[PDB]
């Protein structure tokens, strides 16, 4: 017979690339290394002077785009700062802390709601905001080596998921019915220009209740520059359409083919027609021109950005127009003049039109570029050449075509003045010239249509920077036309700012006043109407979330603020009779070491050696009376503890009941004598519950410790004793760790002493979930208040599904603050709402089904790629690029949005409780016939070989790892243990599927 | 009475910036936002065209430098890939996977050892390698949004900590005594030039045993370009000195003031003197010059990089030269000609000399820049202006000074071909001109000294790319002189490559052969001599680490490979008699959800529903016989399980003993106070009694943590005759449910599951408590620890807790068997460091945390400390001004010895149970020795997490400044320690003895 403990030839071969520590230094010549390097190349090659062909390629090129995997990582990284500087640096004042917290908790709906509440064009902005000069520029994490947070990408991700949910925006639920609205809200309102500014203004006015809002747009398309000029490869047109439809959900009307101009629409005609207010948001309609380009035509090869970009947009944005137009034929060398976003977008867009080479020419130096570094990077990575200190002087035309442009050198003198050197010239060959100096408002007919408002020095409408009001009280203006800023978000903010004062003005015209403090409404959807209340043990909870008896309930003043924030209920820190007064030691609460040396947000656990409340029973009882008086609908549960003494338990419970507590929670941590604690002995628990039951009439719950062999026996004892339910569970006994010198942490006093503490947080969730599930199955219907690692609506729902009715939280608040309640509530509403949407059954909660991707970007479904074994690196990547380019050329030759409606009642909390219990059982109830095997999606793989390493040293050596492509392949020896899927860095790259081939366990002999 | 549940004015004030969800959208004008943005600005302002003052400022400007906090985060992020592409892309073939794994496990020594084993200039390279064109360029994580790993920074960090340990390099321990070495090793060896190439070559030759190695250096200083030209602000001179001294530890001699030149040292004179081999590593000594600069002097303002950089280095690098030297007085506009590293370093260095403005002039375009993006970024961020397509023609000299440089425009045609346009000129004003075209070897005297070796077309020494041998068999060459590459790492590799063939050549000259397979020695230090063996229950373990009975021991072939890797011991997967045969289900092993949606490396836990081994007892017994036959020194423990039956346990135990197992481990998971035998003291006692009377070898009872009192079970096992206990098995739990209520793992069409066992770091607190409580209750009773052991550090925690050996499962599932190397070097280092008196302030391998920002030391300037100047907005501007003034003040103001153990290095037996002295009851903790939190404002990153945690989970004791976002702990602090626990910056907050009167908050008197 064979050497059983040895790998046969076949296995030794499959293990060829398995890591093995070397006993000697390696020997590889420098020449050999130079030759091997190209095979594994992932990033750009600095020695490569030409970037792949991009003709007709409008694929997303943003470096900030995130997929779910990446978004969760980045969201978890965010410090979720107080008085956040990023928010202060955001023109629309987005509550970044809150929306990123929501993303980290997988509550994409809540994140999107927060985003759109302050920015109606939340998705567009996430994609195009020059964050380095805005929110990200103020990020505290810039002070770390890893750097600032990708705020834009996170905003984009949450907004994209919300868009995919196809949920409509609704009228504010707290507004009176449309027919009960004061006459003033029917005032005819007009907005000129359907760009970011007007879309934002109209949206906020609609939120306030105005029912007659009309945006008059000159063109046949809507969205402004977001549609007509920003490239499809930066901002997909479907994003613009999505935001406009959300606005239309509020009743805003849009009429195209209508222009603000003499003989057409004017302020006078609007006033004559009965309009009560007007918002001017027409932007800067004309290109900034240069005399030297006079007379040049497109046929000769000359374009202004205003000519060029819309042509490319109309050809690349399906839905923009009804016309099916061809992409501008740009052949040869292209010269783009300018240093702002316009210039860089013209440069990159020129490449999509077939340009062989592109030159970005600046009048000043590289240091003076106006576009943010991130925008510049897109042109630079696509090999556009930059030529600084250049001023155009002449354009040479031959054979009806531009063939060159002559420039003069420019300089900065000992004064700060820019001069041109006539004797120093440049003759640059070029076939196409695109002027991208910027835009302005010149049309005399448009200016005349704005009579008689005052215009400033810059010949632009003058407005009060705070109210956005022009010299005419009923006319306001915002966006590019005001000339203060040139960003989508600032234009959106201008409309937002204007909406409040337009509201104030209109109300005043109808003899009504408005609050001195601005009150623009938030963003709402049907999800917000979802009822998340629940009844348990005769008590009505407005929502299932509450504060556990712990550090967050150290003082009643804290509970008050928690109720003000929206928490459904709260436990007082555990208190006792005066004779049981205690004194805490310090340090006493430490971070968990359960997930490695990761500091800051999201600690996976905490350990504490804290005692009961140091505050008296008198303080707590009076506090309870105060809290119940001010928050009658918020449930207050008094947590109490006594030694094993009947008179004490009856005295304290009665005192707590007399204070007005809705219920009591009995802390069974007091030692005695099965263990040392009362909560570890069924007999003691039964008696304690009996004493309390005969002492009070209100409901009471026994808080169980997980530190027992059979927690069900304790729960049963409590039930037999008269308890109305149980709280599962308290903290897990443990020792968090020791320093290298052997001393503990926490370390108390000069002696550096410690004692076993209680572990809390996500690290103990598996223990708490098992406890809740086992009790729910053994004692059906017996109320369970869950506690142990609840830190999101998703995790909360897991406990509800496991049999719990309400959810207590401690560690999640210690890791953050009381505002997480907003996230938990919107998150739970969303989870319940989605269960009624038939079209989204493939999603896992708020997570869309994972689509094949790389870096969060969808993988091209080209027949010429699937199954080609072409990883994203080295020569293989070059091949992929060639195939994609050919596909784009092939697509070139070859030349609606409805909201989902619930198709079933939205489940209430009571309808989901215990629903997961049906899947639990004994091991014997599990099928050993229905086996599975792992299957890898090569298109999502990042070639790390972790699946391979795990199967090799922790599995069945069933994966082949290719030595050239670093692509893994699961073979037929797979047993479906699932370890590979469990260690894979890419979500859903590996999936377990039903085994189709014969299965037979490996018996060795 | 007052309203107890309400915050008084004072507290309401302190809570002013505490987060509170808003009920309405915010209103802030665009103008207001523009004005407020500047206050919080962290990153560079794109509108700022003037670079900060950098005169005489040589502070580290590398973006890759990491501090411990940052290094740990990045190391944990690394996928630690199989057949890693980063290593393949590293010229010295560094085992990046392994050294980064060591860093993630806090084993900086092991990381440094791995680095230096393949690269003698590991620290220099970590700091200067153009990683984007090397290792990082092939990083698999480039395929994720977050991007590739900062490999260089990690290498730099580990190497810096090692440098701080001040541990010397030693001769290979396995080499024969110096006196027993064959005569061949005394062969006189000469190396020319003390740069990276020669330092590397000499180092490896010394490792091989050569005792007469001399490097002859022309200059008075050593280190080559690392010393003479690379800026101090990129590569501190102390780094070079450190690596030089490590080499000298091996006996290599360096003689300065000796040149390879016709009238001095020549190949002929060396041969005449008896030298047996010579390595030429003199680099490229002369600057590449241009005819137009002929005659220009430094006084006129002209320098070549070879003139300039050494001048700056000599004045900025303390220790480089004997006497002090002044910083070149560079005033006015500076023109730097070139596009490689040389040019960019000249540009940045010019600013340190006082340059007002710097222009980098390129003959080609920006796209053609030779330096990697990361090098270019340093000059660009310092506002250097770049002028492309420029070729110098004349240096206008008036009044004995350069006043300008006249250039001609350049361009590229059809076949690339570079032309110069004579009619297109530029007259650029400048006061200083620095040519940085590169370097060459031209000195006829030096070339003649190399007679008669063959030179190639490039007039450089010709060498075989594989052996580095010249036309003369006894002469080799490497580094810049060969002209193949221009990087420190490639030069180091050239010397490394040459060392093996020099060795082969010398041995052959003495009539000795060498292995066909290259065998360069690894890097060693005294730490490697540390004994980590331990004896337990009469068994001798070569090291305390072993594989737990689990997935990593699924097959005996795997245990074999584990022993080959170096694991001290291993458990077989639990096996039973034929009648108890089982069949596993699938899926059965899933990742933990204990630390959020973080995928890939370092899962914080796993859950499994796996059964005992599916392989027969016959297979395992034969396997044990085989394993013990081949690995007699590695301990093999047979894990067995039977139902509650005497005959069965006696039969199986005897069968396992007969196979040759060193010991047995009894799995007490079989259902027979719970449902398992391990949960009942009576059953455990009996089972152990049966086995005790059946076998003579030692046996250990594996305890389950799922019990009220684990000590009672351990005691039962001891009373039953067990020789020790294994604490502990997995924790019972449910890892989680999907949003639809289905579990994971989900088995079969019914998507069923059952309670599984949780393993990994998430259960370490439970296992640590178990080990410590058992160790305290049963002094001296052997304990084998299991539960979250994933590093030498964590292993030491268990040893300190009372365990003698350490079992591992999850850490291997997360990686592979090679972690054993990390654990062993890590434990050796931890024990070694305990003997170093000067490092007592360190926590294990972690140096005391110094005040820093982004890992860089905070300047200790009197006008900075206590100024309340955070690192953002106007405050940052002030800080920079203060620092610049300090640098000017410093301008106004014109040995490395190894630590020696001063106590015996502790053996494992000396550390076991040392932590027990600190554990006790809560009553044994002092409630009088209280502490309070103290924040180091210089380390703060202004997130406000301490503030939020104290507000909603504490005592509202922290003031958070509304302008500086700096926190201040007030006297109401109770020392609970939550703030310190949530702070993202390691050691920013520290707990200190309270000095002011302490009185517990009672709420009511
Ligand atoms: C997939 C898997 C299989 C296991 N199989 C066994 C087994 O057969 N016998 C046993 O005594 N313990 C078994 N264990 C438990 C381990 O030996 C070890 O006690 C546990 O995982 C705790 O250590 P860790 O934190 O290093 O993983 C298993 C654990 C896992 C994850």
């Amino acid at each position: 017979a064979p050497v059983l403990s040895k790998d046969v030839a076949d296995i030794e071969s499959i293990l060829a690339l398995n890591p093995r520590t070397q006993s000697h230094a390696a020997l590889h010549s420098t020449l050999a290394k130079k030759l091997d390097k190209k095979h594994w190349k992932r990033n750009p090659d600095k020695n490569c002077f030409h970037c792949e062909k991009l003709e007709n390629n409008f694929d997303d090129i943003k470096h900030t785009t995130l997929g779910e995997r990446g978004a969760l990582r980045e969201a978890m990284r965010c410090l979720k700062c107080a008085d956040a500087p990023c928010q202060k640096s955001c023109p629309t004042h987005l509550d970044i802390k809150s929306f990123i917290t929501s993303i980290s908790n997988k509550n994409y709906y809540g994140a999107a709601k927060m985003i759109f509440s302050d920015n109606p064009l939340g998705l567009t902005c996430g994609m195009v905001c020059p964050t380095s000069d805005l929110c990200v520029g103020g990020c505290n994490l810039y002070a770390t080596e890893e750097g600032s947070i990708n705020i834009g990408g996170l905003q984009q991700f949450a907004s994209e998921v919300f868009k995919a949910m196809n949920i409509p925006q609704i009228r504010n639920p707290c507004l009176p019915s449309q027919e009960k609205m004061p006459e003033a809200y029917s005032a005819k309102i007009a907005l000129l220009g359907a760009g970011p500014a007007s879309i934002s203004c109209a949206s906020f006015l609609a939120r306030l209740g105005y029912s007659d809002i009309t945006i008059f747009e000159k063109q046949e398309y809507v969205g402004g520059l977001s549609t007509s000029e920003i490239p499809q490869f930066r901002l997909p047109y479907d994003v613009v359409n999505f935001e406009i439809e959300l606005m239309k959900d509020l009743g805003v009307k849009i009429i195209c083919g209508k222009s603000l101009s003499e003989n057409e629409i004017t302020l006078n005609t609007l006033k004559e027609e009965g309009y009560k207010a007007a918002f001017i948001g027409i932007g800067l309609p004309e290109p900034k021109t240069d005399d030297i380009f006079q007379g040049l035509t497109q046929d000769q090869g000359f374009y202004t950005s205003k000519d060029f970009l819309p042509l490319v947009a109309k050809s690349s944005k399906a839905g923009m127009c009804a016309c099916h137009s061809p992409l501008p034929s740009i052949r040869g060398a292209v010269i783009v003049l300018g240093a702002g976003d316009t210039a860089f977008d013209c440069a990159t867009s020129a490449l999509r039109c077939g340009a062989r080479r592109v030159f970005l020419v600046f009048r000043k130096g590289f240091v003076n570029i106006r576009a943010v570094p991130e925008e510049v990077e897109l042109a630079k990575e696509e090999k556009c050449e930059f030529l600084p200190f250049l001023s155009p002087r002449k354009v040479i035309v031959k054979g009806g075509r531009i063939v060159a442009v002559q420039f003069v050198r420019t300089e900065q003198d000992e004064t700060g003045k820019w001069n041109e050197d006539e004797d120093q010239i440049v003759h640059l060959k070029a076939d196409v010239v695109i002027s991208a100096f910027g835009s302005v408002l010149r049309d005399p007919k448009v200016k005349e249509a704005l009579s008689p408002i005052k215009f400033n020095r810059w010949d632009l409408p003058e407005v009060d920077p705070e109210t956005m009001q022009t010299s005419e009280p009923w006319v306001f203006a915002g966006g590019d036309i005001v000339g203060m800023a040139n960003t989508t978000v600032e234009s959106v903010n201008d409309g937002k700012q204007a909406s409040w004062y337009i509201h104030k003005y209109i109300q005043a015209q109808y003899g009504a006043s408005v609050s001195a403090k601005p009150e623009l409404p938030l963003f709402y959807t049907p999800v917000d109407l979802v009822d998340i209340s629940v009844e348990m043990a005769g008590l009505k909870f407005i929502n299932p979330f509450g504060l556990a008896s712990a550090a967050p309930t150290t003082s009643s003043s804290m509970i008050r603020r928690a109720f003000e924030a929206g928490w459904g209920f709260a436990l007082t820190k555990t208190f006792s009779l005066d004779k049981d007064i205690v004194t805490n030691v310090s340090p006493r609460i430490v971070r968990g070491t359960t997930s490695g040396p990761m500091y800051g947000p999201g600690q996976s656990s905490f350990l504490n050696i804290e005692l009961i409340s140091e505050k008296t029973a008198a303080y707590w009882c009076q506090s309870v009376t105060e809290l119940k008086a001010d928050f009658p609908d918020n449930i207050v549960i008094a947590s109490i503890m006594c030694s094993y003494n009947k008179n004490d338990w009856m005295e304290l419970s009665r005192k707590a009941e007399a204070s007005g507590a809705d219920a009591l929670e009995l802390n069974l941590s007091c030692p005695h004598g099965m263990g040392l604690a009362c909560g570890q002995d069924p007999e003691l628990v039964r008696n304690i519950c009996r004493w309390v039951r005969q002492a009070v009439q209100i409901p009471f719950f026994a808080k169980l410790t997980p530190n027992v062999t059979d927690i069900v026996s304790i729960a049963r004892a409590a039930k037999e004793g008269g308890a109305d339910g149980v709280t599962a569970t308290n903290t897990v006994s443990g020792l968090m760790g020791l320093k290298a010198d052997g001393t503990p942490w926490p370390a108390v006093g000069a002696g550096k002493r410690t004692t076993y503490g209680g572990v809390s947080g996500t690290a103990i969730r598996p223990i708490a979930l098992r406890a809740v599930t086992t009790i729910a199955r053994a004692l059906p219907g017996f109320p369970i208040l869950a506690t142990g690692g609840i830190d999101s609506a998703e995790s909360g729902l897991q406990f509800l599904h496991s049999g719990a009715s309400v959810l207590q939280v401690c560690s999640a608040v210690q890791n953050q603050d009381f505002t997480v309640i907003q996230d938990y509530c919107t998150g739970l509403k969303a989870l319940l709402y989605l269960k009624s949407i038939e079209e989204l059954q493939g999603w896992d909660g708020q997570s869309p089904g994972t689509e094949s991707h790389q870096k969060g970007k969808p993988v091209p479904r080209i027949a010429e790629l699937m199954g080609k074994k072409l990883p994203n690196f080295g020569p293989y990547l070059e091949q992929r690029k060639k195939i994609i380019a050919e596909e784009k050329m092939r697509l070139k030759e070859q030349n609606e949005r409805k909201p989902f409606i619930p198709k079933k009642p939205i489940p209430a909390i009571k309808d989901v409780i215990g629903k997961a219990l049906q899947y639990l059982g004994t091991f014997g109830e599990l099928s050993n016939i229905e086996q599975v095997v792992a299957v890898i999606d090569e298109e999502m793989c990042i070639n790390c070989g972790k699946c391979y390493m795990t199967c090799n040293d922790s599995g069945y050596q069933a994966i082949q790892f290719d030595p050239e492509t670093h692509l893994p392949t699961v073979t037929d020896t797979c047993t479906g243990c699932t370890l590979c899927l469990s260690v894979c860095p890419i979500i859903d790259c590996i999936r377990m599927v039903s085994r189709t081939t014969p299965y037979e366990p490996k018996r060795g002999l």
